[PDB]
């Protein structure tokens, strides 16, 4: 057999090992693993080409494979007993020794120079952005009674999602970069990998829920104030909380979470499943955003059509708000003044409803943020849209399309998804006056 494959082969061994229901399973994988390595232990790797067979550069890789096939050895033990758990840990043990014996002996793959320093200048930017943009955001709901209230609960869960990628795994992958590998054990890899699945998805999710909370607040809102939220809120943010735990568990039967040296993170691979990756390009993706652009569509057709705007009152000044009504005088809060019967009068002034003027400004703060809550979902749209339709490419043509994917485009796509993360809080600061000063109030605080 070659090197390279020899290489392929026992790697591909390694999976089936993980995988495995039973010891024979385990054995079998391991006899391939044995007779591989020692292939290997024949061939002449790339470093040492010129070097001396005598010399501490091909005798240096030789004593490499005793260590490795002797551990083989102990492992295959276990597995003739029977003992498959048992058998699979000692594997990992093989896993960890053979990694920092083989970056020493070949060196195919070679990353455009620009990636070190994008990669890690876009991780550092979002990772300081994020913890204090999204804790901001957090102080001024959880200090804002009126804010919170208004269906902002969503943002919490949002911002935490954002949060917990810059603490974990964003960190690890500016020490992957700057150790040119993995410098932690399989253990924190797929962990890493796992928090980033959690925080993409979820953030998905909570778009959604938004966008549907935004979209029977202004279309539904008469039956919208007839359903409850007291205890109906913190159930959905629990539930999609779960719904995503639930959508990444195929990972560990699939084996989808390694490290990816294109990104120098490790990540989710599409290509270890290209059936679980279509669903998680559908899931994940192309579903909410189908779901999210008709909640969306159906408010800016009212927006269009001047329905639930402001009518200010020409005499006395007083401004109609369809949010609240006038319940009061029997128009119930979420009825639109095109809906108020024409006997209806000023409950300040008592000029009737021919003497009032609609307020021709749509501002974002309005029906509980709606547009600034639709930026937020446009720019996740945009960051997430190039990764998902590499994913989709790779699912559906795997042979063709995967070895056509160039790697500094695919660099480009993990680079916005990155970004995603601190972005929110800003978009929250730009159109919302409310936030604004919530954010201004904190720091005035925080000098004081
Ligand atoms: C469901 O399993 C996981 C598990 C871990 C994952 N991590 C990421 C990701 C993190 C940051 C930036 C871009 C992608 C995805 C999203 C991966 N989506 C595609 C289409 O490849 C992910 C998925
Ligand atoms: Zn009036």
């Amino acid at each position: 057999a070659d090197l390279e494959d020899n290489w392929e082969t026992l790697n591909d061994n390694l999976k089936v090992i993980e995988k495995a229901d039973n010891a024979a399973q385990v054995k079998d994988a391991l006899t391939k693993m044995r007779a591989a390595a020692l292939d290997a232990q024949k061939a002449t790797p790339p470093k040492l080409e010129d070097k001396s067979p005598d010399s501490p550069e091909m005798k240096d890789f030789r004593h490499g494979f005793d260590i490795l096939v002797g551990q083989i050895d102990d492992a295959l033990k276990l597995a003739n007993e029977g003992k498959v758990k048992e058998a699979q840990a000692a594997a990992e043990q093989l896993k960890t020794t053979r990694n920092a014996y083989i970056q020493k002996y070949l060196g195919d793959g070679a990353r455009p120079s620009w990636v070190a320093p994008a990669l890690s200048a876009v991780l550092i930017v979002t990772t300081a952005v994020d913890v204090v943009g999204n804790l901001l955001v957090i102080l001024s709901v959880l200090r804002n009674r009126k804010l919170r209230n208004a269906g902002n609960l969503f943002l919490v869960s949002l911002a935490l999602a954002n949060l917990v990628v810059a603490f974990y795994p964003y960190p690890l992958i500016l020490v992957a970069i700057f150790y040119d590998g993995w410098a932690f054990g399989e253990e924190h890899c797929k962990a890493s990998a796992f928090v980033m699945g959690l925080s993409v998805i979820g953030s998905v999710w909570n778009i959604t829920a938004i966008a549907i909370d935004r979209y029977l607040y202004i279309c539904h809102s008469m039956a919208y104030h007839r359903i409850y939220r007291r205890w109906h809120t913190p159930l959905h943010i629990c539930l999609i909380w779960l719904l995503t735990v639930v959508a990444l568990l195929p990972n560990f039967f699939v084996g989808s979470l390694e490290y990816d040296p294109r990104i120098y993170s490790c990540t989710f691979i599409q290509t270890a499943s290209t059936q679980y990756t279509a669903a998680v390009v559908v899931i994940a993706f192309l579903l909410p955003i189908a779901v999210v652009s008709f909640c969306y569509l159906r408010i800016w057709v009212l927006v269009l059509q001047a329905r639930m705007k402001k009518y200010t009152c020409t005499v006395c000044g007083y401004i109609y708000n369809p949010e609240d009504g006038d319940p009061d005088n029997g128009v119930n809060p979420g009825t639109d003044f095109k809906d108020i019967p024409d006997d209806w009068v000023c409950p300040l002034c008592g000029v009737g409803k021919d003497q009032f003027e609609e307020v021709e400004c749509l501002k974002p703060s309005d029906l509980r943020s709606f547009l600034t809550m639709f930026v937020v979902f446009v720019i996740f749209a945009i960051c997430f849209a190039p990764l998902n339709c590499i994913g989709l490419a790779v699912a559906i043509n795997p042979q063709e399309m995967a070895p056509q994917i160039p790697e500094g485009l695919f660099v480009t796509s993990y680079l916005l998804a990155y970004f995603n993360s601190c972005l929110n809080p800003i978009v929250y600061g730009l159109l919302d006056q409310n936030f604004r000063r919530e954010y201004k109030r904190i720091l005035l605080a925080l000098w004081n």
